[PDB]
């Protein structure tokens, strides 16, 4: 009759938006429920298995966790795609698709087979490259490169010969500072400043590998099961409210911290990788995009959606925001 | 204890999108509440007031609304400001602003007075900028022109020597039909086809007048109040969600029919406006808002947070987003 859930997350304690996005949705839950449901948020340092959520939510010893789905490419590959992908959607074209073009269903068809609900947990929007000692000025610097980075942005680069790792995010500083990884990519302006990578890594590229970070929410299966229907509800609802919020959020944190990025941040020196350093990372994307779809049907069906519903949409957003965006005046 | 309210919105019934928005916010409230809140929805051919929604809300004759913040001009011309603004933000910078930049608090204090609550209702996305008879080759030919056109975007239009009007969602075809405007604008290829303009004005220009056009939620105070808390909630989290969700729905349906477009309506023309056309409408709207700022205190502080969060917003916009979408093609 009262329901005392727990919910396990990737982030460290206090973090911001990440962190408040798992927060949101759990007040909600409370306030909405008047106390039927409440949800107590356990972050790593409690825990201490940042990249272990996957596992306690497929057990029920967290009926919930926020963590990132591209985390779990080991469990299962298809996993990487619901998250973002390299060259692929913004984040009003990804929601699109998670709602109307069928990828919530895509998502389900993955994650049922682990008794795991997955619904998006909150987007960044568009990512930087990440944070580096040493500036990219060809494929071959490249080649050996440790760099923390995740998803399938990942596995392209390692395609291309560098050495990705997945540090989690409460350990990267540390990772960088002590020369585990040369590189990093984290999020943006919205929380890269407050961590401190420019202190160690000059260098701040601008993105490519993840235009529309979704977080996500799980639920273990039998706990979604062993709530009443005007509950599970209020859970899915505050779960996608919590998620748009968390976008709105990083937007406005972004605005904010760009800012301070461009006055209080002298030796931030902004950089873009060269074209021919883009030619070869769209080309082995590609190229391992393909290796994916052929190899398992299922991956086969997951990217052609993707390709598909982006063509659509990315239209769209091509002639409408992007020409307005771009707008000028002469004279 | 139950609750049964009714809900009025501009828009005809079963009206694709705008309509969704109101009934999945009904029906998110009774199934959270299990059955506690259910809100009965009047369109337009019921109420037979489209644009009576304000009124209706304030007396408490209905507990809520769904329309647009802008139609009410002539109550109060701040409210404008609340739907979207001619070179204004985008939808996600907008809901960046309402939610985070002290942009719910602005409306707050506007509609607070008329005992209102205001929320964000559901974002189009950015719009066209309408259907022409005759192309807009010179400033000169918006003089004259009889256009229905709402919000700020129709005062600049004045400010060039066009004669705008407002025409409820309904009658725009028959209008356009009996010569009694030459032009329009709606929304965008979501919803624009199936109104026939296309069949009387062919000439379809790219916008600038409505980037992200916000609907709205309007509950009344009393009603509010009467609820208890868990129930306020319920309320506020789903009108928040299926606002959401309608620009999902909006930026989805946008893709579609745009696809579609030139395949399956031929004769339209698609446009915009000269560069010149456009360097005079810019001039113009930068001295209405100046304009408009020296006539009211309140005005000038709505407009500067406007101005202030956009700078700040648009600088990551362009940064971001608008670097990546060019980084293709
Ligand atoms: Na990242
Ligand atoms: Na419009």
């Amino acid at each position: 009759k009262k329901y005392r859930w727990r919910l396990a997350e990737t982030w460290g304690p206090n973090f911001p938006i990440f962190g408040d996005a798992s927060k949101n949705m759990a007040k909600m839950v409370k306030e909405m429920s008047d106390g039927r449901l409440t949800i107590r948020i356990d972050s790593a340092n409690k825990h201490k298995s940042a990249l272990g959520i996957f596992d306690f939510v497929k057990s029920g010893q967290y009926q919930m966790g926020h963590s990132a789905s591209y985390y779990w490419k080991g469990k299962d590959f298809n996993t990487m795609f619901f998250t973002t992908v390299p060259f692929g959607m913004t984040a009003p074209e990804q929601y699109a698709w998670f709602y109307y073009g069928g990828g919530m269903e895509l998502m389900k068809e993955t994650y049922d087979q682990y008794g795991i609900l997955s619904f998006p947990g909150g987007n960044t929007g568009v990512q930087m490259g990440g944070w580096f000692r040493k500036e990219i000025n060809t494929v071959e610097d490249l080649k050996g490169l440790k760099m923390r980075i995740p998803g399938f942005a990942g596995e392209v680069l390692a395609k291309l010969g560098a050495s990705p790792t997945n540090i989690p995010s409460a350990e990267l500083y540390t990772a960088l500072e002590r020369n585990t990884i040369d590189a990093l990519e984290w999020v943006g302006p919205s929380l890269d400043l407050r961590m401190g990578f420019h202190k160690i890594a000059p260098y701040y590229y601008t993105g490519w590998q993840e235009p529309a970070t979704e977080l996500q929410f799980m639920v273990n299966q039998k706990a979604y099961d062993s709530l009443p229907a005007d509950l599970q509800k209020i859970l899915t609802v505050a779960m996608k409210t919590a998620a748009y919020d968390m976008y709105s959020q990083s937007t406005h944190e972004n605005g904010v911290n760009l800012k301070a990025l461009q006055s209080e941040y002298p030796n931030v020196k902004i950089r873009t990788f060269p074209q021919p350093v883009m030619n070869a990372i769209r080309d082995a994307n590609d190229e391992l995009l393909a290796e994916f779809a052929a190899k398992d049907k299922e991956t086969a069906k997951i990217l052609k959606s993707i390709k598909t519903y982006q063509e659509q949409v990315r239209a769209w957003t091509k002639f409408a925001d992007q020409a307005y965006l771009e707008s000028f005046e002469s004279n």
